């Protein structure tokens, strides 16, 4: 049986090791390929702040919620393991911070040590009255997608730089499943009026004293257009714009500003962190994450499409629920064809 | 008047700048000069491990709690600083974990979040069954003490290389104030039998992946005699031996081992992590901190003395209270002289 994954974001790969993680002692024969056409570093992925949050709202698909947990539980269990940070992954703490009371986040037992913030811990921060505190964990884009690439290939399954023109080509290429992890481009394969780009600015910074993530929210702007600051592995990520509909790739000035002020006036220690680089992407914002199974004609023989992508702002945060979700629909795949 | 501080550790330049700031604007002149045999990066304070926090048992001088406390709200009030980094601070946050249960320790409310970990936490740790989580702030020895020389450069305050043979010697050369700020080496100017070395050895390493302190205890052998984890501002101590009584300046490799596989026992992530320097200092253990004025008499000059040494593994944790009391004891030698403060 042949199944192709497209894309090589955190979501096909994810995908990709899990379907044969789940599969390969039991069918035989299982022909799993990765098809992409880009990899590790040029994918939205990389360039992700690399933290473990959801959005400050409850999920309109109460499944979702679920998968954010199952993400969390999975990276947790990794802690003690000597092999957590070459995956990209380590354990922080930190603050989010508002501008008036908020009620507490439904992801509030998900994380550790959920709390409010004090009196003595709010002048910390002069600009904002009310957040909370809590401990996380890094998943770094970057490390996370060379792991996994790492995994898979030890494993035989094989990857194949290339540009997927239709779901059409790739059938009559002779695969009987086709996964699609394509992001915020699935639309080129499929219109999908519902999927927009959430364009996001980066800057990248030397600043090895910052321990702990930092971020703020503006009620009156939406969801990272307000000023963040994450440690990475070996960098800090520095953030706060977020804009739908955005589809320019280039690095616009104003972003900058927005972002660079916005983050020394919260933190003005960086007044001597080294820029480091400076990045744009893409987030593929969808009002649901579509995961579901779509059943394709050409020629004899159906192939089977499941897609995974529409993960917006939080694609690190809930991947390893989509991925366990689509193997599940991929195992009703071989039961409707009799394979066991 | 004219003071002379013996000491370029934290404790010293602490004293020289705290005393410096409270008097400048009152006395005339102020003439206020460091003396030491070594200055960063050759002291005990830049091998320190960086991070604020007391020992486990509440101390013999109560004294020694507000203290503790002072210098953390002093440290802290500088988060949100432009210069908080370069003075070698930053807030961190980590655990403390125990092999049974154990009282919460007394400093609890002077850090942010003090709580007690949850079992989910504990997983992270497999071989500790109790322990605590908060926030502090690492104080990076040999930034703060840069940062300090800095300052009080800036102030007109006079640096010089100089072994110091006796209190006599200062005094005639003038001094009218001595401070006397000598870590665990007092006992050559002046014999203190209960000060003794507190040999700790250490590993410096490059993991900038790990963002908390992770400090175990082993209660039946006593304080840093477990293995402990403490990022700094851009690289990593590891630790687990503090021996009284001995005063091997050399790196054994026995405590080399010991630090080694206890730590990646502990954070089994430091198989990848780049060893970068291994070193040895000697706390300046007590049972408690000496910390008092004392009248000494040369030919028919009398000359004050002030003691501030003997902090153990603490002299970070502890500076600035003990900063601020000998300027305390400074205000009252000034007021015998019928000179006037405020
Ligand atoms: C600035 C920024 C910060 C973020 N921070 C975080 C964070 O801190 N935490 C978090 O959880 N989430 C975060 N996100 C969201 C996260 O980055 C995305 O949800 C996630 O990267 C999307 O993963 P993906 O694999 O679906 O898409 P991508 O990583 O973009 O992967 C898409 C893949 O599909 C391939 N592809 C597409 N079409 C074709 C085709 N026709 N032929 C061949 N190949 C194709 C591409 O080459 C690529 O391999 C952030 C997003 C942005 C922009
Ligand atoms: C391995 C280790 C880790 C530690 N970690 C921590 C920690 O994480 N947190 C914490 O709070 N504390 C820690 N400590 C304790 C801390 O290092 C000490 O309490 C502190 O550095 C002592 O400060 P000091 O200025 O008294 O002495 P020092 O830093 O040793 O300075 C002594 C000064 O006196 C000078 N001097 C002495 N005699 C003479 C003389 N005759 N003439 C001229 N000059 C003289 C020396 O040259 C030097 O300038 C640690 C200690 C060790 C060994």
């Amino acid at each position: 049986m042949r199944v192709v994954v497209i894309g090589a974001g955190v979501i096909g790969l994810s995908t990709a090791l899990c379907i044969h993680e789940r599969y390969h002692s039991v069918l035989q024969p299982l022909d799993v390929k990765v098809y992409a056409d880009r990899f590790t570093p040029f994918t939205t992925t990389d360039v992700a702040a690399g933290l473990w949050q959801p959005y400050t709202s409850e999920p309109s698909n109460p499944q979702e919620a679920n998968w954010n947990q199952q993400t969390f539980n999975y990276l947790l269990s990794h802690i003690g393991s000597p092999n957590a940070a070459n995956m990209g992954l380590t354990p922080v703490s930190g603050y989010n911070l508002f501008r008036e009371a908020v009620p507490d986040p439904y992801w509030k037992d998900m994380v550790l040590g959920f709390r409010k913030l004090t009196p003595r811990e709010l002048d910390m921060f002069p600009d904002y009255r009310y957040g909370w505190f809590n401990t996380s964990l890094i998943l770094e884009g970057r490390k996370y997608l060379q792991w996994l690439t790492e995994r898979l290939t030890e494993r035989g399954v094989k990857f194949f730089l290339r540009k997927v023109e239709s779901f059409e080509e790739v059938a009559r290429g002779g695969a009987d499943v086709i996964i699609n992890c394509t992001g915020v481009w699935a639309g080129v394969l499929q219109p999908d009026p519902l999927l927009q780009p959430g364009r996001g600015q980066i800057i990248k910074v030397d600043a090895p004293w910052l321990k702990n993530f930092i971020i703020t929210h503006d009620l009156e702007r939406g969801i990272y257009n307000s000023p963040l600051i994450i440690p990475g592995l070996q960098a800090v990520t520095l953030g706060g714009t977020f804009q739908v509909g955005n589809w320019n790739e280039i690095n616009n000035i104003q972003d900058h500003n927005t972002i660079w002020e916005g983050c020394c006036r919260l933190e003005p220690t960086l007044k001597d962190a080294k820029i480091v680089g400076e990045y744009t992407g893409f987030g593929p914002v969808r009002p649901q994450v579509r995961l579901e199974r779509e059943q394709l004609r050409f020629g004899s023989s159906n192939t089977e499409v499941i897609h995974n992508y529409g993960h917006g702002g939080y694609g690190l945060t809930i991947h390893w629920g989509c991925a366990l979700e689509v193997a599940k629909l991929f195992g009703k795949v071989l039961e409707e064809r009799n394979l066991l």
